């Protein structure tokens, strides 16, 4: 069978919490009143949700609504106690409030309104010192996930909002994110295809935050080169190949090795043999700015095969990519 693995920190932060504030499936909802929230335009339909903006009749502020699609009540209990474990956290969305809505007959999140720079305005004009700036505050938002038992297992530049008027960041769509049990096997199918960390796309299931810390690096590599996604997969299958013709092959199977892993036997005619690659490949005159050596070394530590050898949130904060940056 695998070797079982453990995650290097925060590893019993859950046991150590009484049993409410993991325990999702017996959280009791707190509902506000549906009448207070009304719907003004709607701004996305995701796999699970359909998001609108709203207006708070009792203060005039704006705020988003969230309505769940039907999905089992453990998972919508889990995003709730999670959103509610986490609200006021560094860079954690705050959920204001939670309703019945009478048409969808499904709760409603109501969340703080992020006046969000989109996205692809976002990344054709992020400086290095934008891209440091937002990377910092990132990690200020997982290490608090990470530092309360959650990973958020869904890590990439659509969950992360930006308000860059005021230099204001937002992680959202806990939807996806888990409580971290030491010795738990988790779901493989989490995270967008070209964000998925090698453990998911080998099928070990025995993760851990560390997850979050390759689809950051996946995030960091697509700013700093300037290619969008980086790692840019056909499948799940091409996506471990795409990560292969960087890392290499040889490390690939030093990772599954050490977990006892096995490759599907499918990718004995794709995988191919590829030598580790330096990050310098990637360097051309139009990315050039973005890049530095502290960036290239603070990269390298991110993308790991091995989920244990990453840089955890914290250990990221102390980077000297982050030097240059100014300490609030
Ligand atoms: C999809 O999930 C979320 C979206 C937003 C805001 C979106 C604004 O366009 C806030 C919290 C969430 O969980």
């Amino acid at each position: 069978g695998p070797v079982p693995s453990r995650a290097r920190v925060y590893t019993d932060v859950n046991t150590h919490r009484p049993r409410e504030y993991w325990d999702y499936e017996s959280h009791v909802v707190e509902w506000g009143n549906q009448d207070d929230y009304q719907l003004v335009r709607k701004l996305g339909r995701g796999k699970y949700s359909e998001v609108f903006e709203a207006i708070n009749i009792t203060n005039n502020e704006k705020v988003v609504v969230k309505i769940l699609k039907p999905v089992k009540k453990k998972k919508i209990k889990r995003e709730i106690k999670i959103l509610e474990n986490l609200r006021g956290g560094p860079n954690i969305i705050t959920l204001a409030d939670i309703v019945k809505d009478p048409v969808s007959r499904t709760p409603a999140l109501v969340f703080e309104h992020v006046n969000n720079t989109d996205f692809k305005q976002l990344y054709q004009t992020l400086t290095d010192y934008d891209i440091r700036f937002y990377m910092y505050e990132i990690l200020k938002a997982l290490d608090y996930c990470h530092s309360m038992g959650i990973m958020h297992r869904d890590v990439k530049p659509h969950n992360v909002m930006i308000d860059h008027e005021h230099r204001k960041l937002r992680l959202i769509d806990w939807g996806l994110a888990e409580f971290y049990h030491p010795g738990q096997e988790y779901n493989v199918r989490v995270a967008s295809r070209y964000f998925k960390g090698p453990e998911l796309l080998v099928d070990y299931q025995m993760y851990d935050y560390s997850l979050d810390m390759w689809s950051l690096g996946c995030m960091l590599a697509s700013m700093i080169f300037r290619k969008e996604p980086f790692f840019h997969g056909h499948d799940n299958y091409d996506q471990l190949v795409r990560i292969a013709k960087v890392l290499g092959t040889e490390d690939l199977y030093d990772y599954i090795d050490k977990y006892n892993i096995e490759l599907d036997p499918r990718f004995n005619d794709i995988l191919g043999r590829h030598s580790r690659k330096r990050w310098e490949r990637f360097v051309h005159s139009e990315n050039q700015h973005l890049v530095s050596p502290e960036a290239l070394d603070f990269l390298d530590k991110l993308l790991r095969y091995d989920h244990q050898s990453r840089l955890t949130a914290r250990e990221a904060m102390e980077h000297p990519y982050f030097y240059t940056v100014v300490k609030d």
